[PDB]
């Protein structure tokens, strides 16, 4: 570590420092992504259990509907309407299953796999940059040297080559930063492509709720004046 | 007790039978109702656990959004859009909690308390009917008894109990028929009450179920917002292999 090496390193690293910020950010990100995969996993397992409970509940709901259908007068119409309501909830259950499936198959498992690949890709970006950077450096530590001795034996009575290699390093670093910015953004794009089908299933599941209102109104109509006999 | 009475008798028997059927059907209904309560309880318990797991997931999702938000260029916009997605999901989570609460407050617990009161009311309707039926038969027995008195004292046609006793005997027989009709009316009203109670049980159930379904229906308002945010996310993640104009500074 000399004075000439400090000056040179002060020049170079000023160029390639945004790179290290992006890289450091990516390398520090994994615990956040890991906790996400963990909590998503725990939600999906809980949704699977809820689906099983929902299906058993709907079996019992249907038995209640059947019981009304097997009474006599106006109670038979109540039963048919309860049956409709049960069928509508079964459709909602089937979409919840598809939502739960997309959550594990489209998001959790793929994000988990993508994780080790992200770590390897960031390691390599960092490694390759380090290489290009420090050979670029040592080659300009070497050209400033040649210029030093050439300037101290000419005053007893190459400079452009140093300048070349600095503009050279400027565009190297520019390209490395472009590459890191694409990888950084790309991780989120990838994550969002995985998220998309999960949210589509959620929208499809919610959309099945539109059929409940008509049935609830019918049930309301069929249960007016419970103190007297209908027609 | 002649032809007309025997006809009424069989209607009373049909009605009496129908009343006992309705009472028996009500009495045998409880295992189905109890199974429904049990399974609604089991679902509500899992929904409670789901809502906690959903909130923890959303906390993690928001940390991911924060991470993107605090990077550079277009990735910051992606973070902002992800935050909009996460906040909209907090609204869905809230509605899920409301549905879970309504399921227990409006349906499971009320239905559970209702069981014993349904049993008491059905049993009382049965006992009231038996009491009224007994009285009606007694009335028929008493008038058929007098018509036996009259009819035995009418066989003595030697005191001209024919222009005087026969009008009496005609009315005595009429009164008997009156009592049979009264029994029939008692049976018809018993059936009516039993039918009303049978239907009323399902009316009660529906009244408990409807506010639960209302909380579910309230989730329709969320859909348009998920659609818009998902279109924004798609637009923000175009050409992942390339730098967006937003990242070129």
């Amino acid at each position: 570590a000399g004075h000439m090496e400090a000056v040179i390193e002060k020049e170079c690293s000023a160029l390639g420092g945004l790179f290290q910020t992006i890289i450091s950010d990516m390398k520090g990100s994994y615990p956040v992504w890991e906790d996400f995969i963990n909590k998503a996993g725990k939600l999906q397992s809980q949704l699977r259990t809820t689906v099983v409970a929902a299906a058993a509940f709907l079996d019992a709901f249907q038995k209640v509907a059947d019981m009304a259908t097997n009474t006599r007068g106006g109670t038979r119409e109540i039963g048919s309407a309860l049956t409709r309501m049960c069928m509508r909830h079964r459709s909602i259950e089937a979409k919840l299953r598809q939502f739960s499936s997309a959550l594990i198959d489209c998001l959790i498992n793929p994000l988990q796999e993508q994780m080790e690949e992200w770590k390897k890709v960031a390691n390599q970006l960092d490694k390759d940059h380090a290489k290009e950077y420090k050979k670029a450096r040592q080659e300009i530590k070497k050209k400033s040297s040649d210029t030093l001795k050439l300037q101290k034996k000419a005053k007893k009575v190459a400079l452009q080559d140093v300048n070349d290699k600095y503009l050279l390093l400027e565009e190297t670093e520019k390209q490395a930063v472009r590459k890191a910015l694409i990888e950084e953004r790309g991780r989120f794009c990838t994550f969002i492509s995985m998220l998309r089908p999960v949210i589509e299933e959620e929208i499809s599941m919610l959309g099945e709720i539109t059929h409940l209102q008509t049935i609830s109104e019918d049930l309301k109509s069929l249960t007016m004046d419970p103190h007297k006999l209908p027609s």
